[PDB]
């Protein structure tokens, strides 16, 4: 009958989040943080006068683009969560979502050993503990305390856990679905909105209203072929003395394409290294949640020894960039895309011509190199190794002594204050590119056309896009609008009444 909605804006000009206010309940959908747009400071002061006013908390996905708030928020406002803020979310995304958030919050000096130290590791881990854990289809029964709440949280197929969520009252009805994947890929099944007849799920079918977005697709091509496509790749970038960089969100593309390169090795030494905040854990994780992945990649596995497809051998190295020299010929690389990983290793392999880079995606949110990196690519005229000729500015950190006065695989503690403080004193460098870079779109979303064709398969009369209109494909939207489909072109923090 009435409801609001509003896209939140921490400055980043981006969605950081979706507020939607029901008559007696007002939630909060995916909170998220970009620490090299947003600073700590101003995440805190646009957050302050949104918190007092929130009453449920969900998240879709464990990536810092929706979550990466979270850790903050709880830091920052702890006595409005311990009051009555209830945080829930899928078992997976709790668990890759304190990765993503810890090599966030490390790589822009948030936590660690530092004089800029804003909160400390155990505060993430207490953070995300505290969230109500979730299995998909598993019912959250808030009828009661918030006039026929419903929240049901099905499978969205971008990341382990991922989710489209179901959010209802008794009579108005939310689709939820800020990253989701119509086809399966090398670990996920297919997002639950459609089944193997293509028939819509029973719920889900009259929306008042389908909240989305419509500016990022994967391939237009199937997953078969993409994963050959990235297999190929491989095998030219070990070519010769052939050393491979895959800069990676480890709770994002890592799991699938460290599953693909596992499908390459053991089938036919050059070892895999993982440079990460978090390092092992994200690993650990994907281990004990193999119920969350699809049948096929674990039964696929089983055929084997009793092989994990999480396990390689004595391959698998977990490093950091001061320790990159030590492996001098072939190796794969997967680097978490963060800034100030990223940044150390374009410094130490951008030069060789050894080295290829292999870029899965049109953008890196916490990577300005990468972005760099693409601009050149693009800026000269299918898997094709483009040779670097080209210098960039990049920024290098160097810890030094904190003078300015003081006053095994899953182990973290180095990210702990014990007794050695530093401050990380940066510096703009110059590098000369020499290293070959290869352009992919292997991420695990739905293709353009697939979604103007899905989306309608539910009789929603209105589709809700935020963030800015720019953004959002103008494409898809005609053919939506044609399809009398109404769709509402959000605005940045400005409520909006809908019926």
């Amino acid at each position: 009958m009435t409801y609001k909605y509003n896209c939140c804006d921490d400055g980043s000009g981006t969605t950081v989040g979706s507020v939607v206010r029901f008559d007696n309940v007002t939630l909060l959908i995916d909170p998220g943080w970009n620490p090299s747009k947003v600073s700590y400071e101003q995440c805190i002061k646009y957050w302050e006068k949104v918190i007092p006013e929130i009453d449920v908390i969900i998240l879709s996905q464990p990536t810092i683009e929706c979550l990466g708030a979270h850790s903050l928020l709880y830091y920052n406002f702890t006595s409005h969560f311990i009051s009555r803020i209830q945080v829930y979310a899928t078992l997976p995304v709790i668990n890759l979502g304190r990765v993503s958030t810890i090599d966030s919050y490390a790589s822009a000096g948030v936590i660690g050993p530092y004089d800029t130290n804003k909160l400390d590791l155990e505060d993430i881990e207490i953070s995300f503990d505290h969230i109500v854990p979730l299995k998909y289809s598993q019912l959250v029964d808030l009828r009661s305390r918030y006039d026929g709440l419903t929240l049901l949280a099905y499978n969205a197929g971008v990341c382990p856990g991922g989710s489209i969520w179901c959010i209802s009252t008794y009579s108005e009805k939310l689709v939820y679905a800020k990253r989701w994947n119509h086809t399966r890929d090398n670990i996920l099944n297919a997002a639950s909105i459609l089944d193997a007849t293509g028939k819509p799920l029973s719920t889900l079918m009259r929306p008042s209203a389908i909240i989305t977005t419509l500016d990022r697709f994967g391939s237009s091509q199937p997953f078969k072929k993409r994963s050959k496509i990235f297999k190929d790749t491989l095998k030219k970038g070990l070519s010769s003395d052939g050393s491979v960089i895959i800069p990676v969100d480890m709770s994002g593309k890592f799991l699938d394409l460290f599953t693909q390169v596992h499908e390459l090795l053991f089938e036919s030494q050059v070892p895999v290294l993982i440079l990460s905040y978090a390092r092992g854990r994200t690993l650990t994780y994907a281990k004990s949640m193999l119920e969350w992945l699809s049948p096929s990649l674990l039964k696929t596995w089983e055929n084997r020894n009793n092989t994990s497809p999480f396990e390689i051998g004595s391959r698998i190295k977990i490093i950091a960039p001061n320790e990159l020299s030590k492996y001098p010929g072939s190796k794969i690389c997967f680097v978490s895309e963060v800034g100030a990983l990223i940044n150390e290793v374009i410094i130490k392999v951008g030069n060789s011509e050894k080295t290829t880079l292999i870029l899965t995606k049109p953008s890196f949110e916490c990577a300005s190199s990468l972005d760099k990196i693409l601009e050149i690519v693009e800026q000269d005229e299918d898997g094709k190794s483009f040779l670097c000729d080209n210098y960039i500015s990049i920024d290098t950190i160097k810890e030094e002594p904190l003078s300015k006065e003081e006053t095994n695989f899953d182990n973290l503690d180095y990210l702990k204050i014990d007794k050695t403080l530093s401050k990380r004193t940066i510096s703009t460098v110059n590098v000369q590119l020499k290293c070959s870079v290869v352009i992919l779109n292997l991420q695990s979303l739905v293709d353009q056309r697939s979604a103007s064709i899905i989306w309608p398969s539910l009789k929603s009369r209105k589709i809700v896009l935020s963030a800015p209109k720019q953004i959002q494909n103008e494409e898809i939207t005609a053919k939506l609008i044609k399809k009398n489909i109404e769709v509402v072109n959000m605005p940045l923090n400005k409520i909006v009444e809908f019926s």
